[PDB]
């Protein structure tokens, strides 16, 4: 729809703060800005944009955008050299796919260890001391650590610690065959998590809501989350600190670093308006500040604003974890990778499969990626659309046939002519 910007951003982000930026944009242009946070938007967009529908701007971590770009769902972004200098070169790299920029980087996201200072004035430096720490806190009706076990994003830093990896980058290229979800290190990490559940230090059904409510109500001492969660803890009675993730087997947790990015829809008739909004309103000190005050973005891509946020120990902790982790690849295979790990973690945690069986299944799934789940139903969506045409065509032939020939139009008479065999049966 023309003369209008529709924006999709995840529900855990500051969509209200982003909406305020849109109203300032609307104040200056008269162009309404609608900000929405539909669930599973990173799955909807590749489907709805396949038929030229969806939002003008989509917000997500950069790791999904290579799939969109490969599918040709993204418009060209054209920041000049001057604008690119405003942002970190490595954040541009995160949104660079096959030498081509496919999205605007907004903020750098990395998981951190969040802890209750009143419950735990000095948080554990290692994963290893958490079991004994939980037993101690159970005696006081508390628990040590609760975090989202339904999303592999939260468990991957432990998995990758002793040698787990997704895609390696050598000779200026990813080896998409070389996936390391089933090795010694991945097994050691996932086994430890599973053992935590077997020894009743955690529960496999723990998701985002449960862990959040538990920590913010002072029921658990620690949690693992991103900057976006800080706002909800502020409103609670918990005195919390943000610190480096615990090490595993002497080695640091390696969280997948995500760069929140804003892509422009290829079907959007407002590509210039979207550029103006992103470059001159959002990606400014004032624009990012508005979003950040709602839900913390973390380490923003804009250098000028990040220089002020950098003094925040929470941000410093976020970057400390980011530096010990790897940037997420943006290649299309990332979607299939995450699906394999999610299934493996959930199946192993719930006890349905063992660690080795679950990770073997993940590795085999990694050997069998093609095409992406998103690619499959979007392609199906096209086929369902063309199917609609055949029925609609069938509807008009029978409709025209009910009309008197002397009252039929030129088109109706012409369309009826090239369906002689169908008309005769009708
Ligand atoms: O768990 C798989 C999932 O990991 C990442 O998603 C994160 C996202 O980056 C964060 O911003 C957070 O707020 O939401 C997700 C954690 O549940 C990948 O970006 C995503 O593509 C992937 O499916």
């Amino acid at each position: 729809e023309e003369g209008k910007l529709v924006i999709w951003i995840n529900g855990d982000k500051g969509y209200n703060g982003l909406a305020e930026v849109g109203k300032k944009f609307e104040k200056d242009t008269g162009i309404k800005v609608t900000v929405e946070h539909p669930d599973k938007l990173e799955e909807k967009f590749p489907q709805v944009a396949a038929t030229g529908d969806g939002p003008d701007i989509i917000f997500w971590a950069h790791d999904r955008f290579g799939g969109y770009a490969q599918s040709g769902l993204l418009a060209e972004i054209t920041p000049d050299k001057a604008f690119q200098d405003k942002l970190y070169p490595f954040t541009w790299d995160a949104v660079r796919y096959n030498g081509k920029l496919i999205a605007y980087p907004i903020a750098v996201e990395a998981l951190s260890l969040i802890y209750n200072k009143d419950l735990l004035p000095n948080p554990p430096k290692t994963w290893e001391e958490i079991p004994a720490l939980d037993k101690e806190l159970k005696a006081k009706g508390k628990s040590a650590l609760m975090f989202n076990l339904q999303e592999p994003y939260f468990t991957w830093p432990l998995i990758a610690a002793d040698g787990g990896y997704a895609f390696k980058y050598e000779n200026g290229k990813y080896d998409i065959k070389d996936v390391g979800v089933d090795n010694a290190g991945a097994k050691a990490g996932l086994t430890f998590l599973v053992d935590l559940i077997k020894n009743k230090h955690m529960n496999a059904d723990t998701d985002y809501s449960i862990a959040e409510a538990a920590f913010n109500k002072g029921e658990t001492a620690m949690t693992i989350n991103g900057p976006w969660a800080w706002s909800n803890i502020d409103t609670s009675k918990v005195n919390y600190g943000v610190t480096v993730l615990p090490t595993f087997k002497g080695q640091p947790s390696k969280p997948f670093v995500g760069v929140l990015s804003a892509g422009i829809n290829a079907a959007s008739p407002n590509k210039e308006l979207a550029k103006e909004f992103l470059e001159n309103y959002l990606l400014t000190d004032e624009g990012l500040e508005a979003v950040n005050k709602d839900k913390p973005l973390g380490a923003v891509a804009l250098k000028s604003y990040e220089e002020e946020l950098a003094k925040d120990p929470r941000i410093a902790a976020t970057m400390e974890n980011a530096q010990k982790g790897e940037i997420m690849p943006n290649i299309p295979q990332m979607s299939a990778f995450w699906y394999a790990v999610r299934t493996a973690v959930i199946n192993a945690a719930s006890g349905r499969q063992t660690v080795d069986e679950a990770l073997a299944a993940a590795q085999t799934n990694a050997a069998h990626m093609g095409l992406s789940r998103s690619e499959r139903k979007a392609a199906e969506r096209v086929r369902r659309l063309r199917e609609e045409q055949q029925r609609e065509r069938l509807r008009q032939v029978s409709r025209i046939l009910r009309k008197a020939a002397a009252e039929r139009s030129a088109e109706e008479g012409r369309l009826l002519a090239e369906s002689a065999d169908l008309v005769t049966e009708l």
